[PDB]
């Protein structure tokens, strides 16, 4: 925007992962009867909202670039550290999944107003281990 000689910072910090939380999910792609199984199990250390209180944290789960409905988890009312234990399943063939990402986004329902969204993460399909059940802990990043 302009030669930078003033600023200072701060920019370093600005760069870092913010600390909005963390969903543990776990993946498997089902050969048998060729689906793909998503298990969104537990999130974590949800940012408490502004000004005191606990949000009412559901999951959305949907295939990129696909534009079918996304999947949903029950909303848990005032709680930072839900535990979904949900699985949802995709009946897609093994062989047009390989283009695919999976998103799972953390929002904050609100029955009056947009839901905010508290954190997302996306699970392209390409680098994926389908050998082995997928588990992991990935932390909620901005947007
Ligand atoms: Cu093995
Ligand atoms: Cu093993």
């Amino acid at each position: 925007g302009s030669p930078g000689i003033g600023g200072g910072g701060g920019g370093i910090l600005d760069s870092m992962v913010e600390k909005l939380g963390k969903l543990q999910y776990s993946l498997d792609y089902d050969f048998q009867n060729n689906q793909l199984l998503v298990g969104i199990i537990q999130a974590a250390e949800l940012p408490a909202l502004d000004m005191g209180g606990t949000s009412d944290p559901y999951v959305k789960v949907f295939l990129l670039p696909d534009k079918k409905k996304k999947f949903e988890t029950k909303v848990h009312r005032k709680t930072l550290n839900p535990v979904f234990n949900e699985q949802f399943t995709f009946k897609v063939p093994y062989s047009e999944l390989g283009g695919k990402t999976l998103v799972m986004a953390v929002y904050d329902f609100d029955r009056f107003s947009k839901h905010d969204i508290i954190g997302e993460f996306k699970v392209p399909m390409n680098t994926v281990d389908f050998g082995h059940v997928t588990e992991e802990w990935r932390d909620l990043q901005s947007a």
